[PDB]
């Protein structure tokens, strides 16, 4: 796919998540990061 590990992405997916909202972070946080990647793809460019 692409260099660097995955556990860096994580740790920047940590920040935002964690201050849109906090408490059971595990889940949440790899849900909404990675859903909010999905939408920026299909966002145009």
């Amino acid at each position: 796919g692409m260099p660097r590990d995955p556990e860096q992405r994580y740790e920047q997916c940590q920040q935002q998540c964690e201050r849109q909202r906090r408490g059971q972070e595990q889940t949440l946080c790899r849900r909404r990061c990675e859903q909010r990647r999905q939408q920026e793809e299909r966002e145009r460019q």
